[PDB]
């Protein structure tokens, strides 16, 4: 089997991307943030404290296929400080026409304020490795892990758009969605992520520096977070750019024509166009824009988030020894 679903930016800044997910019988359609940096499928629900709901909710008692997973609970927090917790059902879940039975659906009893505040995100669908799942006492498998037995190939692909709709595919590689060929690189699962080592980088039309960059492919992070020295080298080529203590990163004049940023995948190169690195105005109508490449020093891990991923066609190869593929597009 295969599935193919459209993923859409939630706002004008490409802050996040949502993808429809059908849960239960009859199907309840929720828009979830597909997140290759975590491993829980959790939803706003009829269980969620009412004052914390502003979203479409899952009601397990309206689904004939929902089963309570007795004794199971979950609690998660994210790098940006947000959190949620609750209890666990198994139910039928479909993405893009691909159906899994027995998927753990983590029903939120409570959600943090940033979740309440974002009307567009009805929950998360984690796509990192199942070892990061937060259900206790027994961790639960991701949607991808449960799908692998039936998929035509144990893969999924991310084709995120720049201010445009894009696609998540499960079980096949669409050869018409990219140019050139895919280059694969090794993945370490020791921290539960799609963690890999980039072979280096270049700024604009300058030289490629072969300094290894260990980081994670994370569709649930907006920006590209790289080592301080790399980020400094990038913004050195932007004459109005400076680090802003108060705003929380590099800011630059919105009228700048930004250089591209190239990262290495083995011998291959993925080029992020300059305008992808313009995240957007600090506030509507500002003359200052926030950079899309920021230092990873505060977060402690390099993150190839959406600014990077949306420049590529990305293959998450979940064979027993997983790998990550990148192609230009
Ligand atoms: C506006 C912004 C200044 C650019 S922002 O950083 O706040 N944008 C958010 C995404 C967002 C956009 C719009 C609406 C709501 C949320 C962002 O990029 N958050 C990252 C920031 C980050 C990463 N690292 C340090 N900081 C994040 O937490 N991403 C997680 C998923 C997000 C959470 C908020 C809701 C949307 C999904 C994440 O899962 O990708 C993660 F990898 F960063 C992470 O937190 N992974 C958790 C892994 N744990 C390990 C232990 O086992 C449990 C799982």
């Amino acid at each position: 089997s295969t599935g193919s679903a459209t993923t859409t930016p939630i706002d004008s800044l490409d802050d996040a991307y949502i993808t429809p997910v059908q849960i239960g019988t009859p199907a309840q359609t929720l828009n979830l943030d597909f997140d290759t940096g975590s491993s829980d499928l959790w939803v706003f629900s009829s269980e969620t404290t009412a004052s914390e709901v502003x979203q479409t909710i899952y009601t397990p008692s309206k689904s004939t296929t929902a089963k309570l997973l007795s004794g199971a609970t979950w609690s998660i927090s994210y790098g940006d400080g947000s959190s949620s917790s609750g209890d666990v059902y198994t139910d039928t879940v479909s993405v893009g026409g691909l159906t899994v039975t027995g998927q753990a659906v983590e029903s939120a009893k409570k959600v943090s304020s940033s979740f309440t505040e974002d009307s567009t995100i009805d929950g998360l669908l984690g796509l990192a490795f199942s070892t990061l799942n937060t259900v206790s006492p027994t961790q639960q498998k991701t949607f991808f892990d449960n799908a692998k037995a039936s998929l035509d190939s144990p893969v999924f692909t991310a084709d995120l758009g720049y201010h445009a709709p894009g696609t998540y595919n499960f079980g096949f590689i669409d050869t018409t969605a990219y140019t050139g060929s895919i280059t694969y690189t090794a993945v370490s699962t020791k921290q539960g992520f799609w963690e890999w080592t980039s072979t280096g980088y270049a700024v604009g039309s300058g030289t490629f520096k072969s300094t290894s960059i260990d980081g994670i492919a994370d569709t649930g992070t907006t920006l590209l977070y790289l080592p301080a020295t790399v980020v400094s080298a990038y913004w050195a080529q932007v004459s109005g750019a400076k680090s802003s203590s108060s705003v929380g990163g590099y800011v630059f004049p919105c009228s700048a024509t930004l250089p591209s940023f190239t990262f290495g995948v083995g011998s291959a190169r993925i080029v992020i166009p300059g305008d992808y690195i313009d995240f957007g105005p600090i506030s509507t109508g500002s003359s200052s824009c926030f950079g899309g490449i920021q230092s990873s020093a505060g977060i402690g891990i390099n993150i190839f988030g959406d600014v990077a991923l949306k420049a590529a066609f990305v293959v998450f190869n979940g064979a027993t020894t997983p790998t990550l593929g990148f192609a230009s597009k």
